[PDB]
């Protein structure tokens, strides 16, 4: 679950579909605050946007933003 | 994973992305009050900043930061 949510995040990055800050961010939200409840939205997402990678970091972004900050 | 995590962050220091202060910290942080859990987030973050060794630093910080405080 881990793993795998950060190198898709990581990706997003490199690929330009999120910025670095972003990233940080919700990495760090991710790893510690995210509750079992939000990081079953996440995996969830992710399975959703699979060939769409803009339409999963503009979904991730609308989200969790405000949580991550 | 102990001896890897190591390098790295001494690694990281000597090449000036982490003051003396961080990886001290840190080190201690890592080696006893680190949870298991906190362990796979380290080892992950490690992985996916390989060759990015500004953005590894600027994360750890970002994550682990409070913590090691």
């Amino acid at each position: 679950g881990l793993e795998h949510c950060v190198k898709i995040i990581r990706q997003l990055e490199c690929s330009g579909h999120i910025d670095k800050n972003f990233r940080q961010k919700f990495l760090t939200w991710y790893s510690l605050r995210a509750t079992s409840q939000e990081i079953r939205v996440v995996k969830d997402f992710i399975d959703t946007f699979i060939d769409d990678p803009m339409a999963l970091a503009e979904q991730l972004i609308d989200t969790f933003d405000d949580r991550v900050s």
